[PDB]
């Protein structure tokens, strides 16, 4: 396996997952808690996976991210290549909705019903770290 950082193009934040449970992003790339490992259940249904806390990524019925500690439904992205080398990530359980993994501009997390295809908020590049 190989980890990866994700970067948000929307304001440039490496994709985090707290110990708590808590996703945001943050700039700093010595931080602990971007570390991610991508695995594939299916095709294009991936488990993004904290390297440091084992936690998974999640997005529950309002469309919060949240950190996992075992992996559900709510754990499921759908993840689809972009234009430029960049990618998406829907919630398979709310796809019907086109709930995206985005964040703000502050690197907070945008829930999933403010997300729309064509925002930078939704964009993430896969880095190979190190
Ligand atoms: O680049 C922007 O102005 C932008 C910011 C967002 O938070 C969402 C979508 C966008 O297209």
């Amino acid at each position: 396996k190989k980890p990866k950082l994700l970067y948000c193009s929307n304001g440039g934040h490496f994709l985090r997952i707290l110990p708590d449970g808590t996703v945001d992003g943050t700039r700093d790339r010595s931080d602990q808690h971007i570390q991610l490992q991508l695995s594939a259940e299916s095709v294009g249904e991936v488990y993004i996976k904290s390297t440091e806390t084992g936690q998974y990524l999640a997005m529950d019925t309002d469309g919060l991210l949240y950190g996992s500690q075992t992996p559900n439904e709510e754990c499921l992205f759908l993840e689809r290549l972009e234009e430029n080398h960049y990618n998406t990530y829907i919630s398979k359980k709310h796809a019907e909705k086109n709930w995206f993994v985005g964040l703000k501009k502050n690197g907070s997390c945008k829930r999933g019903p403010r997300t729309h295809y064509g925002q930078k908020a939704i964009l993430f590049l896969p880095l190979p770290v190190s």
